């Protein structure tokens, strides 16, 4: 009781309800693009889909996944105005759901969305979908339906180290550590993408439907002459009878997901994260409150403790150094029953939040107990005597412990994101397990009105050195371009159809989905953490 | 003696002669193409550094390294006709060398290329260098001299995992597992480029010259009217004797660099690797020879042993598997003394030749003896009985020992490196140490001219389908720009501007490269291999 | 070169002069005191021990070590002004020498000093000499010649968890880490003594003249009656023979030595601990010149580089953080071809000493380098600014990291060492391997001037308060016994006599007892180090 965070927030004011139309409108936006996104190819693509008497992909994933079972869909929007064309999704749908009780990686590819084929952003979300089942330890289900590759764009599907090659080197290497790989084939499966069911351990393959080949009929054709079919190529019947290349023979695709449940039963799986739990309890306050508590202008101050009370259990919160380093609020609460140390900006970092950030960092690291990051976060203070103060070696702590803390991280983009205080938050070169962002925030190495006001300050010099000097809407013209790339790329369209994050949410869902993800976490055991020389 | 190579290739043939014109057209294009990348921004700009009293950073490279030692640069066409403009090897010069006896990772900004700013493929070159520096186990010294980031492009610099984070995420993890960090700033230092120096174990710092600031001058003038110079706000007086941000405070570059390597004199140093060496041996013939060996047609088939018997200690190799599955050569040798096992294209790859490899990395592997792949590769035979034979679960066998093998990987692309094949030979998604390629290779996820063939095979059809035919011209200018699109997508410049490969290099330095390597390798232990499960 | 420490000091000057006079006087009254020491209970007590046949005890160590072995011996000043009677050495000595090539800790009773009976001190010296043998892992040979205890004492030598009954839970919890554990019975060896030999692995005791036994011929007669020898209750031949407490029968101390050197020569021993190490070098100025460096005021600075310039190879030192927290000097060296780190006091501790202090001890642990503390300290800076600034936290993270280093420290007192500031520099309860002390050194809670300032600045308020002053005598005279209190109770002679420390030493003899207690320290294994929370 002593530890209740008490609002000061009334969801009756002015203010209140202006903060909520703002967010709203950007909420409302982002429901109405999701609904489009789940539309895949759109209506007659879908049509053409289900007229061969396939199910569509998230019809898929519904029976897959166990009755009720929540779906943590992660990067609805990748590839969102990338193209030339609508590639809804990437073209994959993928997710954490239980199956047969265990929360398994699903990774399904969208035929309707250009047959399935691999863009550049697809095969980044098939790794990513990867690297997160490896960092949690997550059994993971590949619905295979996919026409091959984006040709025009082959230097950046192929070669590289992060490119198509790389699935199957996590296939192995997640195998090699105990972590299932299953693979329902329930379509097109051609050239390297062969390797798909071939380096899972148990491949399900659709009868009369599913195809796998390492080099297609039109190629056989080209190379020796020969005149097959894809089915009589690699068809069902082949590769479960005759080759091997697949393990279990279904007569359609939902005979094929029971089977894929019967694969997953027989895993013999067990979660081997712990946490010390608590009963979970609700938050105080409404989540749907949240919408009003984020100011409707993103550089006006708010109590972030505000947000903090609609997202933790009982809206309990025991704070650490409360009356030090005030622009960065640390403290511990529990999620849906599972501890959480929560680190979050409250203004402009100074020396003393970043030493505090890296102390309570290290109590999180030695406890064992996850980390949650809520970034706000515009820079760091500047002038001479903050750099002779040692800034940059005090944010250089709380980056180091960033770094090396090896318990489970999430962090939530709640407002800015720029600069090296990106970093110290536990940004995506951070590793934490899931990055999410919220609607309102922002993105980029510095905010789009510092940009402009360098072009601007020294395109004044340059008049000045010439005896003239910029009017106002001669400097406003100057900044508009420079304005306008930085909105463009911070948007959270932007940085989600790119995978900068695993999603932009709706901040009421917040809770929801971080509870979805400690539960994910700890299917990998916590681990103790090393740190590196810290620069005292 | 019974293992000896005994060549059947004559220097002085007409063949030899045409094959030797065609590799050396391109070797001489590749020399003199180093030897432009060499002046970095070029005379004037090199002229301007230089009368600052600075030492341009191959001087700076030169200087640091003990007397004689060679050098293994990395990546030097980094950027290669990427950018609008030159930005010579991406404004950075890297690779190992030996300092005070200790193999390090040397990392140094070229402040003559853009004022040494980083654009995308600086970041990468960056991370990089640190990915071979923990992956080998190599302390690491960055010369710093950099004046920001390529802002126009800054969604491509800052904010994703292989973004300019996780430079600082790479020195606390390499400083946690005892692999050090060394910073020597001796230029510009601004912004989140702070924490290179904040975030290294041991920083040195030039006076009057080198400077630190999370903020600039500029912007403390925008944001406080505070008026400061860069040299009061952040130079080496003020952080070497007030902030501690820096440990050594240098007199000038000559004098930071003979700091830098007392440093590494005191590191207490030892390596890790282990492997039963023999006193070295050179080839039976010539390396130059290697410019007569591969023939002048790419897709003319050769004896790979060719190539082995220029590379390998005494030209011996004992080859295992001999008479199965003859289009993959696989054997063991010794190259400067060390065990390497070798797999090398000779041929398309057939479901035995990938049996084959897989049972070769097997014993490599128990061993714990260094692989290298020298890669040649079309693809897989194609047809019914080679699908129904089950050639997709025996190229996964390969994909499997290739991806799970611990031992030190090397790989080298001496002629083609298309589709699947690509990943079964130990691409860059397989995570060799170091990947090289030579200069008549080409790269792709599939030949041009089997792209090609498939926008013809197929307008061809849409003639017929039109009671037309498609003339010879016609045919001609449709497969025009798929051909030009491949051979210009896969051209060693292109690889290697984008670094999906560590240097397009001279064929008759490979066997000095891959010793350099090797050696290199060693300061990391030996480690044991898991294989996931094979698909048998 | 560069790293050469250039000598301001003239040997030739008033001042050095000055210094040296003020230092000989020390040094030659502690060789005096050494001399007398070495005599044991004294000229009759030695002729008595002689005439049974009997060597005496540092000749039995001379014959024991291999010839010219240089041995380390410890706290030679035991006991010295405690008892009401001399106590030389407190009846034991003990040090480590090599033995067949081993460096062995070799404790032996001297049975003309009171017998050999156990005082407080006796027992405390015991067990040092074991701590030091379980941390450096060096095989313990115990000279056995002792006649019990000192019972008007028997409080503070049996019943503790650091009394006489801890000497067997070494000797077991050793043999079961594999330290041998080689007990030579020379003279008597009774009640609770049996112990020594009996659980000792191996045994040797010398007949008609070695005895052992649980109860003596005394008690024996008491309790049953029974009239016994002690030969014939105990001697070589019941045990030898008979009893199996003993395994080696001796002819005489000469045989029963050759016997203990047989048994070292089969330990089958190998030391465990690396380093990489250079050609040795002397220090380019003579070790005598120490006694001219430390000004004869203990008050009055002076460059302590000037004590690490006769003391490392080629007086040569790489400054760490040269310009910051200048009052802490850090560095690397090489002593006797050693990597060493050395931290050493230079003036007050101020809050950027401690911090570059713990810096640079997170850099000797990173690379397994041992460390090298020279203290001469009299506490932090003291007022409101410096408690705001935190110094209290900044001292805790160098105290941090001293407590949780795990490479071997090893610490000299060259001046004062008081206070906090003791703790900060590796003092007595943070467990260096071995800590030293010069003769010219004082430790204390605080210095005597600052206790002494307590008394009289609080008796003139006393005076004030009733309308008087006191005056220049008076308050000499309530300072005197505190600063006698000071003086007395800080000497080196009270420290040692108390095994506050493990020798007085010439100063000149620094670099030889470091060195052999870094090959001592190696028998054992470096270990990596876990630091505990640092209070940022």
């Amino acid at each position: 009781h002593m530890a209740i965070l008490h609002t000061q927030i009334n969801p009756r004011s002015a203010e209140f309800a202006a903060n909520a139309a703002t967010m709203l409108e950007q909420v409302n936006a982002l429901r109405t693009l999701l609904g489009r996104i789940h539309e895949g190819g759109g209506s007659a693509a879908q049509a053409r889909h289900s007229a061969r008497g396939k199910l569509l992909v998230r019809e898929r994933i519904n029976r897959l996944l166990d009755p009720g079972s929540p779906f943590l869909e992660l990067s609805a929007l990748a590839a969102h105005e990338v193209y030339g064309e609508e590639v809804a999704a990437a073209g994959i749908v993928a997710g954490i759901g239980r199956v047969e009780g265990v929360e398994c990686m699903i990774v399904g590819n969208d035929a309707t969305v250009k047959g399935g084929t691999y863009y550049p952003l697809t095969v980044k979300k098939h790794l990513r979908a990867q690297a997160i089942a490896l960092e949690n330890r997550l059994p993971c289900i590949y619905l295979v339906d996919s026409g091959g590759a984006n040709l025009p764009r082959q230097d950046e599907v192929f070669p590289d180290r992060e490119h198509f090659g790389r699935i199957f080197f996590n296939q192995a290497n997640m195998s090699a550590r105990g972590i299932p790989q299953i693979a329902v084939v329930m379509g097109s499966c051609t050239a390297g993408g062969a390797y798909v069911p071939a380096m899972s351990d148990e491949t399900v393959m659709v009868r009369e439907q599913a195809t796998i080949f390492l080099a297609g009929p039109p190629l056989v054709k080209a190379a020796t002459g020969e005149v097959v079919s894809a089915e009589e190529l690699g068809g069902a019947d082949v590769h479960c009878k005759v080759s091997g290349v697949a393990d279990h023979y279904a007569e359609d695709d939902d005979h094929a997901l029971a089977i894929a449940r019967r694969c997953v039963a027989n895993l013999n799986w067990r979660k081997q994260g712990q946490l010390q739990c608590r009963a979970p309890r609700a938050p105080l306050y409404p989540a749907e409150e949240l919408y009003g508590v984020i100011p409707a202008d993103s550089k006006q101050p708010y109590d972030v403790r505000e947000v903090i009370a609609r997202l933790v259990d009982g809206s309990e919160f025991d704070e650490f150094k409360a009356l030090f380093g005030t622009t960065l609020v640390c403290g511990f609460a529990h999620l849906h029953g599972y501890p959480i140390a929560i680190l979050a900006n409250n203004g402009i970092l100074f020396a003393e939040a970043a030493q505090k950030g890296a102390h309570f960092i290290e109590l999180a690291c030695q406890r064992g107990i996850p980390l949650l990051f809520l970034q706000n976060i515009t820079g760091f203070m500047v002038g001479q005597k903050y750099e002779a103060g040692g800034i940059a070696k005090h944010g250089a702590k709380l980056v180091t412990a960033v770094a090396c803390a090896r318990v489970p991280k999430f962090t939530v983009l709640i407002g800015g994101s720029f600069g090296a205080g990106n970093y110290g938050m536990c940004g995506r070169a951070y590793d934490p397990r899931f990055l999410w962002m919220w609607p309102n925030a922002r993105i980029g190495v510095m905010g789009g009105e510092q940009a402009a006001g360098v072009l601007a300050q020294v395109k004044r010099e340059q008049a000045e050195r010439a005896g003239q000097q910029l009017g106002v809407e001669e400097e406003a013209k100057i900044k508009a371009p420079i304005l306008e790339q930085y909105e463009h790329q911070g948007h959270p369209y932007y940085s989600s159809a790119r995978l900068w994050d695993d999603g932009v949410i709706d901040p009421a869902q917040t809770r929801e989905v971080l509870a979805l993800a400690l539960s994910a976490a700890l299917n990998a055991p916590i681990e103790p953490t090393a740190f590196g020389v810290f620069r005292m």
